[PDB]
C-alpha cells in the first residue's frame, strides 16, 4: 500500500534522491509527488521500507547521524516508532528523524537529532 511521509514544518515529503537504490544515500525533503521514491511502507518489524527491499536506516546513534537508505537486514538502526504526535523515533538511538537546520526547502537533508517539539521533526501519513 505504501504512503508518503510528509514533513509538517516543510509540507515536503521524505524523498530518496533520484530514486536511487544505492546504500548510503542520505534522505531529503522534496515536493510531494506520486513516485516510488516517496512511498514508505511500515512493517511489523518496525521498518520503513521503500522499493520493497530498502530500509530507512540510521548511520549511528549520535546527534547529526545521517539517515539513509540501506538494504533491509533486521538491524535495530532500521527500526522506527512513528509516535501519536508524528515524531519518528529511531529504536536503537532514541533520537528523532529531523530535517537538518530546521530546513524546509527541496534538498534539505535528514538526520537523527535529539527529540524536540520542532515541526521539522513532525511527520504525517503511513
Ligand atoms: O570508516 C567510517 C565509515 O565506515 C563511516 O561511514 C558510515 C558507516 O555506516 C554506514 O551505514 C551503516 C552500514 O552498515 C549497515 O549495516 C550492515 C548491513 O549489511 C550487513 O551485512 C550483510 C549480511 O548478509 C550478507 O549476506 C550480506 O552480504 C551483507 O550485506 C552488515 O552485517 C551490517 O553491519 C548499517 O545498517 C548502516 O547504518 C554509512 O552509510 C556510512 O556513511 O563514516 C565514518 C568513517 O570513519
Amino acid at each position: 500500500d505504501g504512503g508518503q511521509i510528509k514533513g509538517v514544518g516543510s509540507g515536503r515529503c521524505l524523498d530518496v534522491p533520484d530514486a536511487s537504490t544505492s546504500d548510503g544515500t542520505q534522505l531529503q525533503l522534496w515536493d510531494c509527488h506520486s513516485g516510488t521514491n516517496q512511498q514508505w511502507a511500515a512493517t511489523d518489524a518496525g521498518e520503513l521500507r521503500v522499493y520493497g527491499d530498502k530500509c530507512l536506516d540510521a548511520a549511528g546513534t549520535s546527534n547529526g547521524s545521517k539517515v539513509q537508505i540501506y538494504s533491509c537486514w533486521g538491524g535495530d538502526n532500521q527500526k522506527w516508532r512513528l509516535n501519536s504526535d508524528g515524531s519518528v523515533v529511531g529504536v536503537q538511538s532514541g533520537l528523532c528523524l529531523d530535517a537538518v537546520g530546521n530546513g524546509t526547502a527541496n534538498g534539505t537533508l535528514i538526520q537523527l537529532y535529539t527529540c524536540s517539539n520542532g515541526s521539522n521533526q513532525r511527520w504525517t501519513r503511513t
